Order: C-alpha cells, then sequence, then structure tokens
DNA sequence: CGGCCG
DNA sequence: CGGCCG
C-alpha cells in the first residue's frame, strides 16, 4: 500500500537520521517529495500510536521515539 | 472579487443581525471552505465583515 | 504559519 | 475541529 510505503519511507528516514536527532515535517516533506499535508497525517498517526515522539514547538520536531 | 460579493450578498439576504459559519456558507454557495474562509477573514480584516471569535467562528455584516 | 482536518 | 495558510 502507498500509505504504508510513505510510513516506511518516513520511518526509514528518521532511523537513518538517527534515533536521537529530530526534524520537521517540512524537511521530511521536502526530502521525500511528498506534500506536507500527507507527511503530517502520517507523522501524527505514527505518533498517535507511539512509534514517533513529537516535540512541541513551532514548527513541531519529530524523531524515532 | 466575485466571491466577496456573493458571501456579502448571502450575509445580507440573511440579516445583518444573524451570523453564520463558513461551513454553512461553503455548503450553501457550492464553494470550498478554504475559499470561503480566505474571503471571510479578508473581509473582516477590512472591516466589511464582523467575526465573533469562537469554534466555529461566526460571521455577519459589519 | 502551529494546520494533522476527514 | 479553531484552519484563513500562499
Amino acid at each position: 500500500s502507498i500509505y504504508q510505503d510513505q510510513e516506511q519511507r518516513i520511518l526509514k528516514f528518521l532511523e537513518e537520521l538517527g534515533e536521537g536527532k529530530a526534524t520537521t515535517a517540512h524537511d521530511l516533506s521536502g526530502k521525500l517529495g511528498t506534500p506536507k499535508k500527507e507527511i503530517n497525517r502520517v507523522l501524527y498517526s505514527l505518533a498517535k500510536k507511539g512509534k514517533l515522539q513529537k516535540e512541541a514547538g513551532t514548527p513541531p520536531l519529530w524523531k524515532i521515539a
């Protein structure tokens, strides 16, 4: 599934960045060439489950929990 | 422009005392809520429309 | 400007 | 659930 392809590309990217480090949906969107909206829906969904950790701020930071 | 007059026209044919949400607006003019809100927030900044902060927010003739 | 939202 | 936002 595409949606699942995009969740994995996102996880793969965050894991490659490293478990500590975090980035913004914007960088993610840019690097994966996927609209920011679609990146945030996955980002917040993966976080809603507990896979990713969202650090509040503006704009929010995202890293593998 | 055409949208500014439509929205204001509906908010007129409605009643300067009675407000309304963008949603009722967007689904009454066959237009995206994004458009409605763009116009709405613009018309209010100019003073032509009045916004009552809320959730949802209500708009009426100023 | 945070916006994920459908 | 507020979202207008490019």
